[PDB]
């Protein structure tokens, strides 16, 4: 017997008591060992509603990449508030390891199995778990990076479709790799290849998707419309570095285009920090080959307004609120309370 409770999670990691990674690190000595015995328990015939938009442990766990990123990536300067600070800025090792989220004594985990569960109500597959699985911390705006993909098909998720202010999760089924290189000796300058052959056929599924959930409407992609860069564009830490990438090339409806997708990147010091407001000012990047090869494995959409007397719902690449990425994966999972 149970109840829909909040209470404080802890943490567990594979964390190497040696790595000075720097996730490693907040790992070894905010985090527990992982559960080296871990055993789920069905709840026979339990049908449990849940609410991946309304989710204690996302807040939970965005407080702890907050501290994670805060005693680890370290900028310069930050400019929090008006009141300028200069800081120490070493340049770091940089990689997300998964975070196991864990109820204390209690209390427990509801996981949601069900193939085709898209974030919210009744889940009729349940079981209970004391940790979730590993999550890796992955701070992205538009694309999705190196998440779990969706079991059966493409799944929407948004807190109400409906309405066009609620952000959507698409949570693929096959994952698009994206690799993203600053080359050896502008040293800002950067690229990610995307395989356009596989990127637009994971697309056209979206919009397919997409028509289910909009009266078959025409789906269009376009880039962004205003915003913040950091938004604008596919931004994402490779390596300790800020890389913002144009992704004008995937948001096009044009697909004679079907090779390879390079899309125009820059690594940026100056950042508009997701945690909260404030700009954020770093070194310039390290050298050598800066390359991070990660799966695309979701994507974050905004759909604009004002469309209802046209045939057409167009489609922008979102972000900026990290507590989405978190969201993604967390999507499954509902403490509750041992009444
Ligand atoms: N109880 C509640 N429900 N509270 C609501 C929570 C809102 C949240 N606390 C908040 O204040 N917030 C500050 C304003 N925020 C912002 O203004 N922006 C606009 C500028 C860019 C930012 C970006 O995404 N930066 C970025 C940087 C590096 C990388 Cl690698 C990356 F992927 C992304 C996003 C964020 C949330
Ligand atoms: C429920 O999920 C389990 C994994 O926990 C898996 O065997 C299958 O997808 C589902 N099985 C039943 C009997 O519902
Ligand atoms: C998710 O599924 C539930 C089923 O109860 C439904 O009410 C809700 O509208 C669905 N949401 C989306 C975005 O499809
Ligand atoms: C990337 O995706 C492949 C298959 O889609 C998967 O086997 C692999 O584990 C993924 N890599 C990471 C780092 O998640
Ligand atoms: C992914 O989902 C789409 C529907 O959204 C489906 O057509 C496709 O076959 C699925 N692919 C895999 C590998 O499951
Ligand atoms: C979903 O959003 C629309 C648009 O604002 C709103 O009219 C509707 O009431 C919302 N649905 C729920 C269940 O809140
Ligand atoms: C990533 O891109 C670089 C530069 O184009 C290339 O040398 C490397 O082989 C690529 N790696 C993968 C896994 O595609
Ligand atoms: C691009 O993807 C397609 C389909 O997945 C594959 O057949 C092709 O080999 C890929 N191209 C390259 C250059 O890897
Ligand atoms: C991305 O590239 C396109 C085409 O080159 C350009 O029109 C657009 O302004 C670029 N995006 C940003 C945010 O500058
Ligand atoms: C995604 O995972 C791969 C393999 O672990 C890693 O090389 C890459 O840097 C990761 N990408 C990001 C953005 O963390």
């Amino acid at each position: 017997v149970w109840k829909d409770a909040d209470t404080t999670l802890f943490c567990a990691s594979d964390a190497k008591a040696y790595e000075t990674e720097v996730h490693n690190v907040w790992a070894t000595h905010a985090c527990v060992p992982t559960d080296p015995n871990p055993q789920e328990i069905h709840l026979e015939n339990v049908t449990e509603n849940f609410n991946m938009w309304k989710n204690n442990m996302v807040e939970q766990m965005h407080e702890d990449i907050i501290s994670l990123w805060d005693q680890s990536l370290q900028p310069c300067v930050k400019l929090t508030g008006g009141s300028v600070i200069k800081q120490a800025c070493p340049k770091i090792s940089f990689d997300p390891i998964p975070i196991h989220y864990c109820t204390p004594a209690g209390y427990v985990i509801l996981k949601c199995n069900d193939k085709n569960f898209n974030g919210t109500g009744p889940c009729k597959n349940v079981s209970s778990v004391q940790c979730t699985h590993g999550i890796k911390p992955v701070v992205s705006t538009q694309l999705l990076l190196n998440g779990s993909l969706a079991e059966e098909e493409i799944i929407i998720r948004s807190e109400n479709l409906t309405n066009n202010a609620k952000t959507i999760i698409v949570h693929l089924n096959k994952s698009v790799e994206i690799n993203c290189t600053r080359p050896s000796n502008d040293i800002r300058k950067a690229y990610c290849e995307i395989n356009g052959t596989k990127w637009n056929k994971v697309l056209k599924q979206v919009t397919e998707k997409l028509k289910e959930h909009f009266n078959n409407k025409t789906i269009i992609f376009q880039p962004p419309s205003g915003g913040d860069l950091e938004i604008t564009m596919h931004s994402f830490n490779c390596r300790g570095e800020f890389f913002y990438c144009n992704t004008t090339q995937l948001f096009n409806n044009t697909c004679g285009c079907n090779g390879t997708i390079t899309l125009p990147c820059k690594i940026k010091q100056i950042i508009n920090m997701w945690q909260g407001t404030g700009q954020a000012m770093y070194a310039p990047p390290i050298d050598g080959k800066i390359n991070c090869v990660s799966n695309i494995t979701g994507i974050l959409l905004t759909r604009d307004g004002g469309a209802n007397n046209t045939s057409n719902e167009t489609f922008r690449p979102g972000g900026g609120d990290m507590r989405d990425n978190w969201r993604s994966e967390l999507y499954k999972y509902k403490v509750v309370q041992i009444e």
